[PDB]
């Protein structure tokens, strides 16, 4: 999946 696009913490995490 396509998800590096600085982002990760609660709530996709």
């Amino acid at each position: 999946e396509e998800a590096d696009d600085d982002m990760g913490f609660g709530l996709f995490d």
